[PDB]
DNA sequence: GATCT
DNA sequence: GTTCA
DNA sequence: GAAC
DNA sequence: GATC
């Protein structure tokens, strides 16, 4: 690249040449609990990324760890607490407009325009960990979220019924 | 304010009167399981909040849901896996420079810059929910973490100890 | 399509 | 103080 | 909102 | 990274 960088994510990858030191899928550890979920197709003409399912059973689970992989490199682990689709969802906030606006993470920036410029098929693999039991106020759940994600949820959607709306410091509908 | 404003994020709250309509602090329902925790000092030489730490034994304590509070008025409801005081740096980032940068999230800088317009000091109470032990790879936690983001954590770590790196898309040291 | 946490 | 997830 |  |  010919401009200095303030930080690390924009510095963009610009082919898979640039995966050249990478871990190779192969050398892996935890392989064995992971499977090949889908795939991420670069669609730069829409600045995005579409999925191809593998894994039909699982495209809707969530709670993930996943592994992205670009010609048997590791490029990326990562995790989420919704499914695969909208964790790319949340990559495809990452186009150059959003991180002009500041809207975008400068995480789905970074690795929304490197998959977009390196062009590959990217293999998505994902390991489901189990799901523990928890009680909230006298009432069980058993979910991807944390305890205090969950906590803050019930919380706020009791006061929106009790008082009709979020306070104004919760901005999200 | 005057501008066209783009999103809820950019209109930063000017004064305690923004907080007329919201719901009083002794109205919420909850108000028994939350207890007092710290306070917020707005310091707007620095463009910054200070903490007034009051339940001292739980400054430390991670996996909170908090609730906000000036004058009375329940101004936000939130959550955090991490202590109140690295929540709080967090709310620091809402920084104009980063903002523009880019580099903070749209809510970091709604509240912060809101904080110190109002420029009140704010009540912060907080609940501790119970934390469940859960199994990963035959070994048991018991912390603030969903299962997906531990799981990642440990993967994350022994990939690091193996390989002496992460992956290049992990942007994060 | 775009922002919020 | 400042960016990453 | 989590991390450096 | 979660959400609308
Ligand atoms: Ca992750
Ligand atoms: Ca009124
Ligand atoms: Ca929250
Ligand atoms: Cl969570
Ligand atoms: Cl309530
Ligand atoms: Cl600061
Ligand atoms: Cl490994």
């Amino acid at each position: 690249h010919e401009f200095m960088a303030k930080r690390k994510s924009d510095i963009i990858l610009k082919s898979v040449d640039d995966l050249k030191d990478e871990i190779d899928y192969k050398d892996f550890e935890y392989k064995e609990y992971f499977n090949l979920l889908c795939e991420l197709v670069p669609n730069n003409s829409l600045e995005k990324l579409e999925i191809n399912a593998i894994d039909e059973k699982n495209m809707k689970n969530e709670g993930l760890v996943y592994v992205f992989v670009i010609q048997g490199k590791i490029f990326k682990i990562g995790h989420s607490i919704t499914p695969i689709t909208k964790r790319v969802q949340s990559y495809n906030c990452g186009k150059v407009e959003y991180r002009k606006n500041g809207t975008c993470s400068t995480t789905n920036y970074f690795v929304l325009q490197s998959l977009l410029k390196i062009n590959k098929i990217v293999q998505v693999y994902a390991f489901f960990p189990e799901q523990p039991t928890y009680t909230l106020f006298g009432k069980t759940y058993q979910d991807s979220f944390s305890t205090s994600k969950r906590a803050e949820n019930v919380i706020l959607e009791n006061f929106i019924k009790n008082h009709n709306k979020k306070p104004i410091g919760c901005t999200q509908t």
